[PDB]
């Protein structure tokens, strides 16, 4: 199947585009990069918010799989993309711009809640339009989780709340690799795919300690309270306050870990692809040290 990726120069999109090419999939990358092209990508021109233009591309290039990685501020640009895929009727799988939490289960404060409102709206449209779908709920990219946003700190650690709430951290390269595995898997059709690598389930205190090992010394630790984060969210400064709201949901409320994925509409990456190891946080934090 031919893959079209929208947002391939984006933060997440670069990993997904690169993984697709590595897997020897025919990959088309939508342009409003040199490394992408050298690796085999075909560049096509347009914007996902122009319905007619998208219908043309999907038809002319015989696209089977569409993956959108547009940013938090462009979620509703996908509305015209969904109408376009419904029109051409030949799409075998659509992955919207999801790449985070389960937007149905999580309940962040504003203004994070508005972004989830928009992603839910796109899901409703996808499902009513009968387009086959996969929702990538891949939790947190493996990084230092700065409340407003590279590298982890070298002065002091800001620890949210008790620093004892677990989250899942996934290498950008693993986000890409495992995402592309799902696009034509029978087991991920019309499912949410959750990324729960058991070795990468860490709290902020454990993240700090991993980093302390890498830098060969300790830093003081200071508390950033729940109210500190809610005050930052309450400023409604975009996109910083959005990240503050998500930080509160993850590290104060436990949103990544506080639900079962046992039901028929949820699958989990490590059980789908057994004996296929995720990179560790130790490993990722090791490559920052090469700078
Ligand atoms: N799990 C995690 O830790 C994280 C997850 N997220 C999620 O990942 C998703 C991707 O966001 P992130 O990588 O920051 O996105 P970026 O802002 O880094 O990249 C967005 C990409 O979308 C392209 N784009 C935007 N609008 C259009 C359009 N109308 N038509 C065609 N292309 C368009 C942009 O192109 P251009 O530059 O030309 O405008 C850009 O290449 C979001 O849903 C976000 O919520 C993102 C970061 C952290």
């Amino acid at each position: 199947g031919r893959v079209l990726i929208a947002g391939a120069t984006g933060f997440i999109g670069q990993f997904v585009a690169t993984a697709s090419l590595d897997a020897h999939r025919p990959t088309y990358i939508l342009a409003r990069f040199k490394a992408l092209e050298d690796k085999g990508a075909i560049i096509v021109y347009g914007l996902i918010n122009e319905q007619e233009a998208m219908e043309k591309i999907l038809k002319e290039h015989e696209i089977d799989i569409v993956v959108s990685t547009v940013g938090g501020e462009s979620i509703l640009d996908q509305i015209a993309l969904v109408k376009a895929m419904k029109a051409v009727g030949t799409i075998k799988r659509f992955l919207p711009s999801e790449f985070g939490h389960d937007v149905n289960r999580a309940d962040p404060v504003e203004p994070g809640l508005n972004m989830y409102r928009e992603k839910r709206r796109v899901r409703q449209l996808v499902e009513e339009s009968g387009i086959p779908f996969t929702y990538i709920c891949c939790n947190s990219i493996a990084s230092w989780p700065y409340y407003n946003n590279v590298l982890p700190p070298t002065d002091f650690f800001q620890i949210y709340g008790d620093g004892n709430v677990k989250a899942y951290f996934v290498a950008g390269t693993d986000i890409g690799k495992f995402t592309m595995k799902t696009v034509d898997d029978v087991r991920t059709l019309n499912k949410s795919v959750h990324f729960r690598p058991s070795c990468n389930c860490l709290n902020i205190n454990e993240l700090a300690s991993v980093w302390e090992k890498k830098i060969g010394r300790t830093l003081p630790r200071v508390t950033v309270t729940e109210d500190d984060l809610l005050a930052a969210a309450g400023e409604n400064i975009i996109p910083q306050s959005v990240v503050a709201a998500f930080t509160h949901d993850i590290f104060i409320k436990g949103c990544q870990v506080n639900f079962s994925i046992d039901g028929p509409e949820d699958v989990e990456v490590t059980t789908l692809y057994p004996e296929d190891s995720f990179r560790t946080v130790e490993e990722c934090f090791g490559e920052y040290i090469v700078k």
